[PDB]
């Protein structure tokens, strides 16, 4: 398990930090998404391999966490007069789950390694936006940056509990040159893991 | 909000907890099952209504005190050997969901006074069987009464929140009636909820 600059591809572009700061709501309502979708994938993952005792036992862990973390977002919007409104998915999670094999058991290593890609991605990008935000919000992101390490290190080691080193070292290869790929790209929308605006 | 043997149209038949004490690890699997499902029906209705900020807050708490529980019976299965074998879910939730109206915002309404027959049904469910169980189970099994009890109050109290007194009332009379014959009726599998034997 790398360190996260290591692991990753790419660092965040500048020009992603411009858009977000720009407009810090949309970023964090579709963060309070990301964090909810967080536990739901988690729960997925529990209905799907409903016989991995490991597997349950971390996910179901992880999704209280992301729950808290879903509700801590949505208490930092009420003190900041940010309203709810629909925010898309945005392409991110999506074409990386592109990139997982259709068969067991790599499937889920696959999918195991993806979610470790998103949780360092977020792990970085936390911090490039720490320096330019204000005092509350630095706080707040800078308590969930030091989560994401822990849940990229959590699903990297859950998937080498699952599959061979060999398969896994290839499957990150692959995954980290669609990552930098999406992270840098240009994008047609604001999201918390979108491209280049 | 009634008491819990008032709201609901039966008790648990002496049938279906004879049943239970000679199946209990399947029974078991299946409240683990539930736990789970519970916390997963929660986060379906947040992705559903997320911008109904009260029934997003709710559902999120609602749904980490569910995963505890989730993760409660899979270490009493540690516990006592119960092997993690896959278990079909009972014909109780998807009977009822069958009575949901199928537009907003009685649709909401509807969905909530399903969730409060639920937990209403574990609580009186429990309650029965607690006498009959062993003093590890029996507490544990008591410790969650005050949880459903609750959770029955907060769905009914929800409901209430997004619907007019008049079609909560009309409802109401309508799942009782279900509920009570998917208790009553005979059953072909041992389930937490489900009919007779
Ligand atoms: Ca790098
Ligand atoms: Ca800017
Ligand atoms: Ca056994
Ligand atoms: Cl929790
Ligand atoms: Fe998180
Ligand atoms: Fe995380
Ligand atoms: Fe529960
Ligand atoms: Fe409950």
């Amino acid at each position: 398990i790398p360190e996260i600059d290591a692991f990753l591809g790419c660092p965040t572009p500048d020009a992603w930090i411009e858009a977000a700061l720009a407009d810090q709501e949309t970023l964090l309502i579709d963060h309070k998404n990301c964090e909810f979708k967080a536990a739901s994938t988690a729960l997925s993952l529990i209905a799907k391999y409903n016989t991995h005792l490991d597997l349950i036992n971390m996910m179901s862990r992880l999704a209280r966490e992301e729950l808290v973390h879903h509700e801590q977002v949505l208490r930092l919007m009420k003190r900041r007069g940010v309203p709810l409104r629909p925010v898309s998915a945005g392409r991110y999670a999506s074409g990386l789950r592109r990139l997982v094999r259709a068969h067991e058991p790599v499937k889920l290593v696959d999918t195991l390694v993806v979610g470790a890609f998103i949780e360092a991605r977020s792990c970085e990008r936390f911090a490039a936006l720490v320096p330019h935000l204000d005092e509350e919000l630095g706080r707040f992101y800078h308590g969930l940056l030091k989560s994401e390490a822990r849940h990229y290190q959590g699903y990297l080691k859950l998937a080498h509990n699952y599959g061979d080193e060999a398969d896994i070292a290839r499957r990150v290869e692959l995954v980290r040159a669609a990552e930098m790929e999406l992270i840098q790209s240009p994008d047609q929308e604001l999201r918390f893991h979108s491209g280049i605006p």
